[PDB]
């Protein structure tokens, strides 16, 4: 071949609709995931990627262990991003639920109707996953977030919000599929 180990690789899944994807640790092996131009596509990851990125998403679901660095979100709406990270960056997002556990803080810009909930996900290899990246499964400042949209209010920026204790449990099991 040409080369073996040099420079980072860039691969992912896009241009899909009503499809299902599943990646493991051996598959990913610390890599950047690119998911855009998707819709109604479910992707269940398992391992520890380098940097996750999900933009231009709509009615899509993302489930992956604690990222190595962080994750990004842009041009997303009516989506569900589930991945713990150190910092979350969003932009042009609306009605996009994001359940994660930020250790440092999150950033939002030009967003409305955003939701920030703790990282809740169980799995045979969920505790060990955190050991890889070396993230903390306790300390997390999800309540504290940075906003960037103040003009008419003089109180609080209606950008980010919190989810009640009613819609915390989401029925992932459709019926025929068990896991």
């Amino acid at each position: 071949g040409s080369s073996g180990s040099s420079g980072s690789w860039v691969c992912g899944f896009s241009n899909l609709e009503s499809q299902v994807l599943e990646k493991r640790a051996s598959e990913l092996h610390q890599r950047d995931v690119l998911l855009t131009e998707l819709s109604n596509c479910t992707v269940r990851l398992y391992g520890n990627p380098n940097t996750l990125r999900l933009t231009k998403a709509h009615s899509c679901k993302l489930l992956c262990g604690p990222v190595s660095t962080s994750v990004f979100l842009e041009d997303c709406s009516d989506c569900v991003l589930a991945v713990a990270c150190q910092q979350l960056r969003i932009h042009s997002t609306k009605d996009t639920r994001i359940f994660l556990q930020v250790t440092s803080r999150a950033i939002v810009e030009d967003c409305s109707g955003i939701q920030f909930a703790p990282y809740t996900w169980s799995y045979p290899e969920i505790d060990k996953d955190f050991e890889s990246s070396g993230l903390d499964r306790s300390k997390n400042n999800w309540n504290d977030v940075d906003d960037f949209n103040w003009l008419a209010r003089d109180m609080a920026s209606p950008n980010w919000s919190i989810l009640p204790e009613e819609e915390r449990n989401i029925q992932w099991d459709s019926g025929p599929s068990s896991g």
